C-alpha cells in the first residue's frame, strides 16, 4: 500500500507521529511466505521496540531502517513470546547492543521453543499488569499479561499518548475465519484472555496484531468470539 516503505525484506508502515509497524515474512518452504507485524516507538531521544523480525539478516534491517530513518538509539526491545517470528532475532537485538525484555516464562520456555532467550525477564501482578521495577523506564510502554491464550506466555502493549494497542498473536483480525497457529495454545483459557487485553486497553482504538494489519476494537471482540467456541 502507498506510503509504505521497504528496507530489504521488511516493510514499514508509519501508524502514528511517533509509531511504526515493522513486517518481516518467513516463506514456509513453497507455503505460504508468512507476515509478522511488530512495533517501533519513538520515545523522546530513544527508540524502543516491539518484538523481532523472524530472522537475525531480517531483525538487522529492522535496525538499519530505525538507524537511517530515525536516527536515534534503540534503548531497548520487548518481545512477546518465545514462537520464532516474535524472538527469531535476538541475537541480532544483542549483536546491536540493545537491552531485551520477555515475560520470564517466554524466556524458560525460550530454550525449548528453540529461542534465544532474552536478557531480562518481566513478571506480572494477578491482574495481568507488569511489576513495574522489572520494566524499568519503559517510557510509554505498558506491559500486560493478559493470560494463556496463543500460548502461555503471551504479553501485549499499550502506548501511552497514543490510540495504539498491540494484542501480538493473541489477537486476529475481526474477518478471520480461525486463530491460526494453536500449536502451544490454551484453547481454554483464550477467550478470557482476550478480553482481558481489550480491558486493560479500554482507550485503544488502533488495534495491531501479529498477522493481520491494524483493525479496531473489532478485532478483540471477534476472536474472544471465536475463541469462546475452543472451550
Ligand atoms: F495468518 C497466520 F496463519 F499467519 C496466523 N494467524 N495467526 C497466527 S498465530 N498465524 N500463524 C503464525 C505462525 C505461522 C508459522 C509459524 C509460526 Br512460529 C507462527
Ligand atoms: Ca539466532
Ligand atoms: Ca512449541
Ligand atoms: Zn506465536
Ligand atoms: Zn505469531
Amino acid at each position: 500500500e502507498t506510503g509504505d516503505q521497504r528496507f530489504g525484506d521488511l516493510v514499514f508502515r508509519q501508524l502514528a507521529p511517533n509509531v511504526w509497524q515493522h513486517t518481516s515474512y518467513l516463506d514456509m518452504p513453497g507455503f505460504g511466505a508468512v507476515a509478522s507485524n511488530g512495533l517501533i516507538v519513538r520515545d523522546g531521544g530513544r527508540v524502543l521496540v516491539v518484538d523481532t523480525a523472524w530472522t537475525d539478516d531480517q531483525t538487522a534491517q529492522i535496525l538499519n531502517w530505525i538507524k537511517q530513518e530515525i536516527n536515534l538509539p534503540v534503548a531497548l526491545a520487548v518481545v512477546t513470546h518465545a514462537h520464532q517470528d516474535k524472538m527469531g532475532g535476538m541475537d541480532a537485538l544483542h549483536a546491536a547492543g540493545i537491552a531485551t525484555y520477555a515475560n520470564a516464562l517466554s524466556n524458560q520456555l525460550a530454550p525449548q521453543e528453540g529461542m534465544v532467550a532474552a536478557q531480562h525477564s518481566l513478571t506480572f501482578a494477578a491482574n495481568g499488569w507488569v511489576e513495574p521495577a522489572t520494566a524499568p523506564n519503559f517510557g510509554p510502554l505498558k506491559v500486560f499479561y493478559p493470560g494463556p491464550g496463543h500460548t502461555s506466555d503471551n504479553i501485549t502493549v499499550g502506548i501511552d499518548g497514543t490510540d495504539i494497542a498491540f494484542g501480538g498473536c493473541l489477537i486476529k483480525d475481526s474477518k478471520a475465519k480461525s486463530l491460526g497457529n494453536l500449536g502451544d495454545a490454551d484453547t481454554e483459557h483464550y477467550a478470557a484472555s482476550a478480553r482481558a487485553f481489550g480491558a486493560a486497553f479500554p482507550k485503544a482504538s488502533m488495534i495491531v496484531m501479529s498477522h493481520s494489519a491494524p483493525d479496531s476494537r473489532a478485532a478483540i471482540t471477534h476472536t474472544a468470539r471465536m475463541a469462546d467456541k475452543l472451550r
